[PDB]
């Protein structure tokens, strides 16, 4: 709606869905990853209001993404894994305009790959469970 | 404008379609590998078709029909004779998906486009389809 442009999800159809929206300014993403990618926390401010959003289960170890000003997300990849029954993410990773960060997770699989060339990440979906089932990304120019 | 990808490898030569008014048609030419592509498109009034890639292999066409779109496309990235090239490429409809087209296998890519379209093309072109990307536009 609105002009939204969302690709993905990668992974599997497990878990609860989510989606964010693309209505918020993403400040940092943590990952929280193991053998496999068990979740991400999002924190984004709006209206001057910092919040953070939290999905997947509660398992792994946190790795942070944390924006500079005029650093965005330009890129993500991982793997989707075969992991205890579940389709989920295995590995997963992100560039910015400055640096590439990961990928978090040991658990390969089916490899998949964002690259932007003209645009930003500016938002989430996906779904989440024990683990993070799966993740996709709202777009926007620059 | 966002321009996602572009998948595969750096030989050629660049080409950028840029965005269209409306896809009609995008034919696949392919036998080992992806050889290029034919797209035929309507733009600011003209029709008009551009090829891509070589002029090897099969063609193999998808006609976009009144109110279908392209949704997805998906390959693998493949070494062949010494170049790395797409191996195999396939697109969705919102209607129905179609492919692979090429059978060299490599480090497969997805692209599932929850809301919005393909609207062009970009990426590099030799004797084969060194690469693709694709040019996305919001739903109407
Ligand atoms: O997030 C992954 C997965 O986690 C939870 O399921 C676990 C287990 O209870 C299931 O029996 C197996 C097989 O589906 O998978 C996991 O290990 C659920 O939240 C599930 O919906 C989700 O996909
Ligand atoms: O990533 C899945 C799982 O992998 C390992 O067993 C640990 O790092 C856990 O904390 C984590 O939940
Ligand atoms: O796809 C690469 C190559 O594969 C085969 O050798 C034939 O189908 C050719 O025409 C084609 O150019
Ligand atoms: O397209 C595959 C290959 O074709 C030719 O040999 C050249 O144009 C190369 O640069 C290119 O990588």
């Amino acid at each position: 709606m609105n002009g939204a442009i969302k690709v993905g999800a990668w992974g599997g159809n497990g878990g609860s869905a989510f989606d964010m929206g693309p209505a918020y300014r993403i400040i940092s993403v943590k990952i929280f990853s193991g053998d496999v990618v068990d979740g991400v926390d999002v924190t984004f401010t709006y209206y001057g209001k910092t919040e953070t959003r939290h999905y997947g289960g509660s398992g792994g170890t946190p790795h942070e993404i944390v924006l500079q000003e005029g650093e965005y997300l330009v890129g993500m990849a991982g793997e989707v894994a075969n992991y205890h029954g579940a389709v989920v993410l295995g590995k997963l990773g992100f560039s910015t305009n400055k640096k590439a960060y990961g990928p978090f997770g040991n658990t390969g699989g089916t490899p998949f790959s964002l690259p932007i060339a003209a645009g930003k990440i500016s938002g989430f979906f996906g779904r989440g469970g024990k683990f993070l089932d799966a993740i996709g990304v709202y777009l926007e120019p620059l």
